[PDB]
């Protein structure tokens, strides 16, 4: 049910042990010394990794090194479609804009942060949530000149509870990390998108990495003459394999969660947030759907857009089905009711007031939140013609020197990116006059983008004929139509441009509702910091785990499949044979390399099979994460790596809010299946010889 | 594999049967020589299977089956088939015209009658072995001088079995006074409506109660007031004890049609041509259809249940076609064969090597033939709705060529019209569709072989399959009403023997009726061979495990309650329950909505004494009993002979069954009987209704 801090293994450590972990406490995490999570990094900013040898290896998921597969692949070499291995250390390809982090040290700093605090003055403050007031503490603690003392070591101070607990976090930050290794994307992918928040599921989702550092071991940016990091820790591989019921566990940096959301906050996120992303995102899709089916051509420029748009659809059904299913809502009633109770019999009325005050405000910023939702799925994501070019003040004050002409080439630049080789100008009509359909039926006039008014005052309400006119009349509505302006460009055509007036009136709508409800944010953020201190007080700091905020955290569950509705029951680990049985070679998502199709005729599994002969390929837990822990390395009850987390089921999306131990699952791909890839496709044996395997 | 048996083969299957658990005598369950649970069991309306249920002749067989009675019954006052209907006295339930429950009195082995007087041969080639006039002339001369008017009620039938190899008598007693007395409201009798079709999990409560009325005598009656309910020889108990995983349970009901014996030749053709041709038309008609109904409510109106009747079939295809890839359909039919083969080679007797020839030869000769055939039949005769356009009769055309019959001949093509044309019919969704079907058509049919009038398409439109489908819509007397009024007005035989939609309609009818008869020979030599092939394999194997294909009579069938793995990491139970019905509901949606007093049972817990052990209310289950079209509504039987079920469908991933048994696919979909007395119960609170069955603890 948690993602507990490193601090918290102390108190948890008791119920990891009766519930089968065989490591001593500080094996996994000790304060002043070496232990596991010492192999544990944050992996390019939002993705967890782990040092799998002492030549500095690291595994993560293949979508996590997907950007730097994707760099480094050509047409004469094309990494993405084909996998790579590099044969040597030598061949490994360096990134650029690439990090690893390590969490070196870790302190509790809240006496220190509330003594610094005590010098505010202005109540209402927000400087107890701000990172550049934070920073400054950070710095002041550590020294004047810290990072130059201790070269590639960095600190930060992080709030927790709402701002009841602070941390300090001393990190070492490696950005030379080079690509070793990666499958095909038909193995790393191969659900692809339909697939995605999918369990059962038959996805080899890792990819491979290397740490490298100056001759000491310190941090240092790319340079021919770094070496492979020699690292205090790393995780040794087991080829033991995982039963129903095992105990297993995860580290890693999960980003956010919302469990201390009041019932009115589910409320609002359901009826709002959801209902308007599901509903603008069914109409947006729907008419992408007809075109790309009608058309070719129109499925290869729009497939990309359309699974862009579909990820966060499928996340709010998922989320969604909790709220209406699982009781979301009347738990969190519960527990602000058990509060205020208990607040009334201590004569404390604070925690009551705190409720109160985020229901008042969830309650008063409800139509600004509509209509920014209603915008921003409606029309920001929603039309592409939103995102067309608006000349900036430097390119009317020059249209009216003479670089007209340099203008003229910075719009000319804006123009082919937003009309790129997947932009279809009559698709893009068709989503618009759909999405203000329903946009216009859901904005009143008084509350509408100024452009938007002209539908009702010059079209007739005919948003056809609004639609076909901007492109009608627009100097980006074609390629003949932007080079007439081109070549007699004049301010007044661009002030008067429908496009331009459009996607301004947009923004400037956009821009405004956003600055009208970010002052909404800090009384529910204050109410949260003695609503979630009043929990504390009454429950403790036991069973009611810190919300995520990208920092290292464990968490720890068994090896189990569960019941997703009445007579069906999805078990803990699926197998090569689940992959076998998805192949549709005229279907791109489900391809399936020739190799691994082979290598399962054949049965060459080696050393890998589980005890019946069947290849495993992943496998759930109920541990519980959420976005961030996508890489995270999965732990036996020994400490020794099993799987790397993936994904999660639909079915959990809403454990962000309420854990749901029926439902909610991490989806891990088997150390095995990743094991067996790496030999029999990739056939990269210095790889699986510089890991320590355990029989 | 697992078996459709006949009633005389309980004798020889009773042993297995009591070691999977069956706990009855075998003379209570069948007895040729006095009552049996067999004359508790009546084919429905010529294709369902029902069950009696009371000693006051109350029939129960599925909601799907009783539906058109349910619907002919039903008005905007009293609509029936929405809100269910449940008479509270015997006096309201309503009669039905052209209904009929046959009872199957008596069945008796007439192998050796058949066998002589067949040996009378004139054609060792002839036919008369499998013809329905020949073996009614056998069945009259046994029976007797006018049996019919001697035994009123009582008629008499032979049919073959085993491709000749085996003839059965059956005494049929049959009422055609079948009134309606109870049924869900269709949100619980087809709950998961088409989209659950073929599915397992399955939440349908599909059930529909009858009841037989009969004369003073119980003797077979037609429709009158003074009819009395029958009083049966036999009727079922019905069971509240329920089921548990891996019970044994039984079926008797009238499986339609299997093809058990087919050599590893046919599996191909009926792959290669029958389904992928099927599956390949329907997803172009059906892709085209879907569209058109998704962007206007009006054709989603129109086109729905064309859409839905075009889809069950597809699925069906879907479905075998996976068993023929997955399952080693065509191998176990190759080794098969080559059992037989190598076996006859030692008995010194080619005959069953030259019959599997012959077999392989017709199937090889027809393949082209029979591909034109399934093109044309799936592409045009039902994939292009104006290939069933009016087409002038000769006596129509004859009135048209100097009296008043000619405003006769106009008022009866003008009725065809207004069939053609009728509300649901769309000429621009029929255009598109068209357009689609015959462009896959002629990429597949050469010049040389297409219906005389799809010659034009190339000859005189220069390829363009739109402009010709265009022009025919344009010209045609039944492109528009204006069209054919203009026509109506000035008629002329001239016009009609021009008119592209008639030239469309009579060509692709003329090469779908020339591709019939020219394929229809083909079918008796295989039938032939295959009396000798299942001879064989009968002389060999024995005919123990090995039963005779389904033909539309009694069969009996033992399995037990089981699930199974449908895919890898997957698992799907024996049971469903209320709480799955639940889950599924979706108020707009109108195949998935829940009907109100279900719903407060369910949330209430009043389930009574029809929860399971643990208060859960169960709603299906499903068993390895192996079962096929015309098992639906058939009585599903406990050990002791006692009512648990009534089987209403089969997963598809067990379709390929007709063929082969999968054991660890197939499964019969079954409506659990606690949760048919539930419904009567507590939601059509037809008390009389329990009261009238045997209900044992
Ligand atoms: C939460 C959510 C919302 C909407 C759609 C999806 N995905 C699917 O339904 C598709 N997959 C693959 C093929 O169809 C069966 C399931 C999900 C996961
Ligand atoms: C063999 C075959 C072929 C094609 C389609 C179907 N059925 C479905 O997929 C329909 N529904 C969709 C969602 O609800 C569950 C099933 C089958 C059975
Ligand atoms: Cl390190
Ligand atoms: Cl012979
Ligand atoms: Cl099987």
């Amino acid at each position: 049910e948690g993602m507990w801090l490193m601090q918290q293994l102390g108190r948890k450590y008791a119920q990891m042990k009766e519930r089968g972990l065989k490591m001593k406490e500080y094996d996994l995490y000790n304060p002043n010394g070496t232990s596991l999570k010492d192999a544990v990094v944050l992996f390019d900013g939002g993705c967890t990794g782990e040092v799998v040898s002492d030549r500095g290896l690291v595994l993560t998921n293949h979508h996590c090194g997907y950007d730097m597969i994707q760099a480094h692949s050509t047409l004469e070499h094309n990494y993405l479609e084909n996998g790579f291995w590099a044969m040597r250390e030598a061949d490994e390809l360096p990134n650029k804009d690439i990090s690893v982090v390590f969490i070196d040290k870790i302190e509790d700093v809240t006496d220190y942060v509330k003594k610094e605090l005590k010098a505010i003055k202005d109540p209402n403050s927000m400087d107890y949530l701000s990172p550049k007031y934070l920073q400054k503490l950070a710095d002041k603690k550590a020294g004047k000149n810290f990072s130059a003392k201790n070269p590639g070591l960095s600190v930060e101070i992080k709030a927790f509870y709402g701002g009841n607990l602070y941390l300090m976090f001393t990190k070492k930050t490696y950005t030379d990390v080079r690509l070793v290794g990666a499958p095909p994307s038909s193995i790393g992918k191969f659900g692809a998108d339909t697939d995605n928040w999918i369990w059962p599921r038959h996805t080899g989702d890792f990819s491979i990495f290397r740490i490298y550092a100056d001759k000491n071991g310190n941090p240092a940016p790319y340079s021919e003459d770094n070496v492979p990091l020699k690292p205090k820790r790393f995780f040794n591989i087991s080829l033991g394999g995982v039963q129903e019921n095992d105990y297993a566990m995860i580290m890693g940096f999960p980003g956010t969660t919302h469990r201390y959301f009041t019932a009115s906050e589910v409320d609002e996120w359901k009826s709002i947030d959801n209902d308007i992303r599901i509903r603008m995102r069914d109409i947006r899709q729907g008419v992408m759907l007809r075109e790309m089916l009608a058309d070719p051509q129109i499925k290869i420029m729009y497939s990309a857009k359309y699974a862009a748009s579909q990820n966060a659809y499928k996340r709010a059904i998922g989320a969604n089905w909790a709220i209406k299913t699982r009781g979301l809502r009347q738990n969190k009633q519960a527990m602000q009711d058990r509060l205020i109770a208990w607040g009334a019999k201590q004569g404390t009325p604070r925690y009551e007031e705190a409720v109160h005050e985020i229901d008042a405000t969830v309650a008063k910023r409800a139509d600004l939140r509509r209509r920014y939702w209603m915008i921003e799925e409606g029309i920001i994501r929603g039309i592409e013609f939103a995102r067309s070019p608006i000349p900036t003040e430097d390119e009317t004050k020059a249209l009216q020197a003479s670089a007209r002409k340099e203008a003229i080439d910075k719009i000319r630049t804006r123009y082919s990116k937003f009309a790129n080789k997947d932009y279809s100008a009559e698709v893009d009509k068709k989503v618009a006059v759909a999405m203000l359909t329903e946009y216009l039926k859901e904005i009143p006039y008084e509350n509408l983008p100024l452009h938007l008014r002209l539908v009702k005052d010059r079209f007739a309400g005919d948003v056809q004929a609004y639609v076909d006119d901007i492109f009608a009349r627009s100097v980006f509505g074609s390629e003949a139509q932007f080079d007439a302006f081109a070549a007699v460009p004049s301010v007044e055509k661009l002030a008067e441009d429908p496009m331009v007036l459009f996607a301004s009136s947009v923004f400037d709508e956009y821009r405004k509702l956003y600055n009208e409800l970010r002052p909404y944010d800090d009384p529910i953020l204050r109410a949260q910091r003695t609503y979630i201190a009043g929990l504390l007080e009454m429950d403790g700091d036991q069973d009611q785990f810190p919300d995520a905020n990208l920092t290292l955290r464990f968490t720890y569950g068994q090896v189990k499949g569960y019941s997703p509705r009445d007579n069906v029951y999805y078990g803990h680990q699926t197998t090569l044979d689940g992959v076998m049985e998805k192949e549709d070679p005229d279907n791109w998502e489900f391809v399936v390399d020739p190799k691994l199709k082979a290598v399962y005729e054949r049965k060459d599994f080696g050393r890998y099979a589980d005890r019946s002969g069947r290849m495993p390929v992943a496998f759930c837990a109920t541990t519980h994460t959420t976005g961030g822990n996508s890489g995270s390395p999965v732990m036996n009850a020994n400490g020794e790596l099993i799987g790397l987390n993936f994904d999660r089921n639909w079915e959990g999306v809403g454990g962000d809010i309420q854990y749901l131990a029926d439902y909610q699952r991490s989806i891990i791909v088997d150390i095995r299946y990743v094991l067996l890839v790496i030999d029999k496709v990739g056939g990269c044996q210095r790889l699986l010889d510089e890991m320590n395997i355990v029989p």
